[PDB]
DNA sequence: TAACCGCGTTC
DNA sequence: TCTAGAACGCGGTTA
């Protein structure tokens, strides 16, 4: 009777709207017919579609259907509801006997099933479906989504008794309908979902809405401007700690309306009137904001609501807001006895985030963590707000936020208009145009588009497509709760992934000359290769003819001498060419040339139209075989369990009365025991070549669906380096000019990289847990595949370069100076084909080696005629000559530091900075400055021991600061340069019986300041290492950093406490801290980056005050 | 030493 | 309920 509710919530939403402009509209009665090439003689109303939801209307019990809320062209808007019946279907494992099975759900289901009918659609997994087959399905249809869940529970039973055998009675004896019902299939697609696919709907397109449902106006394109509004909230806090929204208060809330500032402010806590002002960052960031000094919080609240119903806007952004913001002022709505949902639309949701009818809530940091590409490091608004809007909004510590209001309040408000700033324009530059152009092709809204899972969009993606093509949804993938390998418990499966080489450290400039030794047999080989690779390159890497190109044979002879020079000579000491050559979209190329989707992997069983391919498995497991395993589930079967209902008649249960899977918990626990007690090691590993069949003819919509995307983001990061080009051609004079071509760039640099993870998630997809399309074997394909292409690269320039590192489907590189390098192609039309000869040398060799010539297509659909040809579109990609680049080495022998380096450009400008503690988060500090001050350096010197002496006087600098026990430094630079931080995923609770300077962090911060400090995740741990107790675990001395700024009395006692010295009465920091620790962090720094590395170059230690480890030490006196 | 964990990176 | 993947560096504990 749960309709009631939600019949209720519907008229309470139908009024909410209507305040703001949403009125139902219901279009003119028309008799002729429906062609969209007569849009303008039908009528109806025109409108922009900005969202969907799902409701449940009365004709005038509840009928499920779908609210669509557009603006229209004369400045208005208003709402129209699509009606639709719900849906599933029911599979027979028996085609002859569905009028049976449809004779008996239709009485079995006579409560809650409107009609049903029989269907045929494709599916995939069925013999002969490639020759025209369906499969016959019984559409079940509900009249609202309530009956829909309740013939899953009627049939479920039904599902569970036919896979449960057969209770027999008269055991002589020698089918019933009910054992005819396969499973049930397409039963957990979101209702406005169903809508958005079956009936083509997206917003952000143009729509007339007529009697007979919506026509897109595919003439306009353009998207029509809402009403946008972003806001950022700052409240009191108690020192030291957290806010509360029962204890504190709303101090002000700052916010922009369609470009103009406005600033609410609560005078029981703002010490003065604030006067309206100006914060324009830059010119391009206008920003005049209009103050509203209201005398109470409940004012503030009230000119809030006010402002908000006055401009109904369609879309609100946020920052963080719906984890802190909306709660906020949800609590404080309450406390004074304000409804929020009455007055502005907006309540929380079954996930606690905060979402209206009317108006889509856009939290920008959602965008960040899941669409920016950005490091973690690199997620604050500061930081997001540097690089993608390029300025450094005002800063503000949060300890004095509630001071400031009293003292300094305008400075106050400054600060919180430039975070009002800073999220407006990261919204309507960045957020704004990526979810709503993604809406118009993901049956989403704005607010789920932004917010679901990468994985989850590609679903949606594909679920179009597999729709539009008449092909029948898989269920999403299930897991069994064991699996097993020879006899063992699996803990773990997965596949070898991404190739990772570290190959050389040290210090690569352009202008400081290498050691190289030349292959004579490769440049044989590149010689026998040039004439077909450059034709490769002409033809093939450039879409042209060798025809049309007239300077053919100057090129092929100019890159002929410069290879035999190279042949004669072997050994040289030259000039390096610092270059990164990458497959372009790797993973997706490799999937469409070799078909691979996971319908495509067949058994042997299951099917010239088959492709072997190879990849490998990997599987974790215990020791112990199966006598051993069923030995210790007899013994957890006669112990006794605790209840999981605490108050129960009952207290106690038994191992088979535990659900199979607690039961397979404490099976794991004591299976791990025995196996570290007989076998003394409780995980074996093991690698298994296996090989998977992948049909070359089967329905493409996945690849394909994926071939499409990735052509949609190879038009952003082909406009990005268009416009890298741009700037690069513009006179340093022309400002401006420059700028927004820098603007550019950085423009179409987001919009790739976004596209870039839902084109990543393709890949992964396919291991998702619940993905619809499961497959291990094609992604381990794929990445053994990309594995076998990156090393045959290196192979190739191992034999006339030095690769320095390798990842995946990338090598970074130094090339002799006399190596080919880059020429232009001339055509007759005067058009010039670029050619860098190290990338086609690789990439003829890869069209070589790794095409697919058994690749199938539907040539005739009417005859089921396929073609076969050759497909190859695995292309390397290059960038450079870079002017540095610095590989760190390991402090073990014969060890190298993968996935960690630093790139410059010729210019001086930092390329890539990968991997190191100043790009990640937290860290210490000491190790983060210190990186920043060293990386630089490296440039400096006129040669490579003289490079080595520039960075060395950093290094002795930094060290001379932790030999001297921080006397250099001022109290500041000190407390923020020795804190380390870190963050805490889950709750300390959660982390039981475990050591880690977080943890210990944690709970001294909580002793101290209250379990408030713990209640909630992520958690940032500031802390210091002690130097006593000594000899102590340095999980036991870390000391959170607020003590020092605690009142006396605290600090001493724990102070005492945490060092296990009650006579302690010194409480200076600088005699707490083990400089010793961190005098050893700074070494191990100076060890990988400057002093190893400078060893492995034939370097004395440049730094001899970081002694070399002793197998370094013994390495250079043999 | 070597196994192992949490966090946050490079792919 | 919703939920893309594996390989890797490093500080730190623990067989
Ligand atoms: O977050 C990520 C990044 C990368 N990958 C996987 O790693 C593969 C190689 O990682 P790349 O960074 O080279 O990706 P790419 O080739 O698709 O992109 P560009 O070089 O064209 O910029 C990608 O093709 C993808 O499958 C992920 O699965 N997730
Ligand atoms: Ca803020
Ligand atoms: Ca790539
Ligand atoms: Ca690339």
């Amino acid at each position: 009777a749960l309709s009631a509710q939600q019949l209720l919530n519907a008229s309470k939403i139908d009024d909410i709207d209507s305040m703001m402009g949403f009125e139902r509209y219901v279009p003119p009665q028309y008799n002729g017919r429906f062609d969209a090439k007569d849009i303008d003689q039908i009528p109806g109303r025109v409108g922009w579609l900005t969202n969907m939801h799902a409701t449940l209307v009365s004709q005038e019990q509840g009928i499920s259907g779908v609210d669509f809320y557009f603006l229209d062209e004369e400045g208005g808007s208003f709402k129209s509801t699509v009606v639709y019946d719900p849906y599933f279907f029911i599979a027979c494992n028996d085609e002859s006997r569905v009028n049976d099975v449809e004779e008996l759900v239709k009485k079995y289901l006579e409560s809650c099933l409107k009609s049903l009918q029989i269907i045929r659609k494709e599916d995939l997994t069925m013999d002969n479906h490639l020759l025209g087959l369906q499969k016959t399905l019984i559409k079940l249809s509900f009249v609202n989504s309530n009956q829909l869940f309740e013939a899953r529970k009627l049939l479920r039973p039904i599902l569970q008794d036919n896979a449960n055998n057969n209770v027999q009675r008269n055991i002589y004896n020698v089918v019933d309908a009910k054992h005819l019902i396969e499973d049930i299939r397409e039963y957990d697609v979101p209702y406005h979902v169903r809508v958005s696919i079956d009936k083509d709907i997206r917003v952000g397109k143009w729509y007339k809405v007529t009697q007979q449902g919506f026509i897109e106006d595919t003439r306009k394109i353009a998207f029509a401007d809402p009403v946008v509004m972003a806001f950022d909230i700052e409240t009191t806090k108690p020192p030291l700690k957290f806010p509360d929204s029962a204890v504190d208060q709303i101090m002000m809330i700052s916010y922009m309306i369609d470009g103009e500032g406005f600033l609410i402010t609560n005078r029981e806590i703002i010490s003065e009137d604030i006067e309206d002002f100006e914060y324009t960052p830059k010119p391009e960031y206008p920003g005049f904001f209009t103050i509203f000094n209201e005398n109470d919080e409940v004012a503030l609240l009230q000119r809030f609501f006010e402002h908000i119903r006055d401009v109904r806007p369609t879309v609100i952004s946020t920052f963080n807001g719906d984890f802190f913001d909306w709660p906020f002022i949800h609590n404080r709505s309450k406390i004074h006895g304000l409804d929020m949902f009455d007055e502005i639309g907006f309540a929380p949701d079954a996930e606690g985030e905060y979402k209206s009818s009317y108006c889509s809530h856009m939290d920008c940091f959602r965008w960040v963590k899941r669409d920016s590409y950005l490091p973690q490091g690199s997620q604050g608004l500061k930081a997001v707000t540097q690089s993608k809007l390029g300025y450094n909004p005002i800063e503000l510590d949060p300890e004095l936020m509630t001071p400031y209001a009293f003292e300094k309040p305008q400075h106050l408000s400054e600060y919180s208009v430039s975070d009002a700033v800073a999220t407006y324009y990261l919204y309507m530059k960045y957020v704004h145009p990526f979810i709503f152009s993604l809406c118009t092709i993901i049956p989403l809204n704005p607010d789920e588009t932004l917010r679901k899972g990468t994985g989850t969009l590609c679903e949606m993606l594909l679920m179009v497509q597999a729709y539009q093509h008449n092909i029948l949804l898989p269920n999403k993938h299930t897991d069994p709760i064991e699996r097993f390998y020879d006899g063992h418990l699996l803990e773990s499966e997965t596949y070898v992934g991404g190739h990772v080489e570290s190959l050389e450290a040290g210090v690569f400039r352009s202008d400081l000359k290498n050691e190289f030794k030349i292959d004579p047999s490769a440049i044989d080989e590149l010689l026998q290769e040039l004439p077909e690779a450059l034709k490769f390159s002409v033809e093939v890497e450039n879409k042209s003819s060798v025809d049309k190109v007239t300077n053919f044979e100057e090129i092929k002879n100019q890159i002929t001498q410069k290879l035999l020079e190279l042949k004669e000579n072997n050994i040289r000491n030259e000039l390096p060419l610092i270059y990164h050559v990458d497959v372009a979209s790797g993973y997706p190329n490799i999937m469409t040339t070799n078909r691979l989707q996971p319908d495509s992997i067949k058994a042997e069983r299951d099917c010239t139209c088959a492709r072997k391919l190879k990849w490998a498995w990997r599987g974790e497991f215990f020791p112990s075989k199966m006598d051993e395993y069923n030995m210790i589930k007899r013994a957890l079967q006669n112990e006794t369990f605790p209840n999981k209902n605490k108050f129960s008649k009952k207290k106690v249960l038994t191992f088979d009365e535990l659900s199979y899977a607690d039961q397979v918990i404490h099976i794991k626990k004591r299976l791990t025991e025995y196996s570290r007690k007989v076998y003394h090691r409780v995980k074996v590993s093991e690698i298994v070549e296996r090989e998977a069949i992948v049909c070359q003819r089967e329905n493409p919509f996945y690849v394909d669906t994926v071939k499409s995307f990735r052509d949609r983001r190879y038009e952003f990061k082909g406009l990005a380096k268009t416009w890298k080009g741009n700037l690069s051609k513009i006179d340093p004079s022309d400002k401006h000019a420059r700028d927004e071509a820098k603007k550019m760039i950085v423009l179409y640099d987001s919009l790739q990289l976004a596209h870039k993870v839902i084109l990543n998630s393709f890949y992964g997809y396919v291991m998702r847990k619940g993905s619809r399309w499961y497959s291990m074997e094609m992604a381990g394909i794929t990445c053994l595949t990309g594995a076998t292409i990156i090393q045959m690269a290196r192979a190739l320039v191992e034999r006339v370069g030095r690769p320095l590192e390798l990842d995946t489907d990338g090598i970074w590189c130094i090339l002799p100076k006399s190596f080919p390098e880059t020429y232009f192609f001339t055509l007759e039309n005067g058009k010039k084909l670029y050619l860098s000869y190290p990338c086609s040398m690789l990439n003829y060799r890869v069209h070589q080696k790794f095409t697919n010539h058994q690749y199938q297509e539907l040539k005739d659909p009417l005859n089921y005629i396929y073609e076969t040809h050759s497909e190859n579109t695995i292309f390397f990609e290059v960038d450079g000559p870079y002017k540095a680049m610095i590989l760190p080495s390991s402090k073990e022998e014969g060890k190298g530091i993968k996935k960690r380096y630093a790139v410059f450009n010729e210019d001086g400008s930092l390329a890539e900075l990968k991997g190191f503690e100043l790009k990640r988060r937290g860290e210490l500090q000491l190790i983060k400055n210190f990186q920043s001050d060293i990386f630089k350096v490296f440039l400096e010197g006129d040669t490579l021991e003289g490079c080595y002496s520039a960075v060395a006087s950093v290094c002795n600098r930094w060290l001379d600061v932790l030999d001297s026990h921080g006397l250099m430094l001022e109290d500041e630079d000190l407390v923020s340069l020795i804190c380390e931080n870190r963050s805490m995923s889950k709750t300390l609770k959660e982390y039981e019986g475990q050591k880690s300077t977080s943890i210990t962090t944690a709970r001294r911060l909580g002793d101290f300041l209250g379990e408030d400090m713990v209640k909630d995740k992520g958690l940032q741990c500031k802390y210091i290492i002690s130097s006593k107790p000594f000899n102590a675990p340095v999980t036991e001395r870390a000391i959170p950093v607020a003590i020092f700024s605690a009142d006396i009395p605290i600090k001493r006692s724990f102070l005492r406490r945490w060092t296990l010295d009650p006579s302690l009465e010194d409480l200076d920091i600088r005699t707490i801290i083990d400089w010793g620790y961190y005098r050893e962090r700074l070494g191990s720094a100076i060890q990988k980056i400057i002093t190893i590395p400078a060893a492995l170059q034939g370097v004395s230690n440049p730094v001899p005050r970081v002694e070399h480890p002793d197998w370094l030490k013994r390495k250079i006196a043999t």
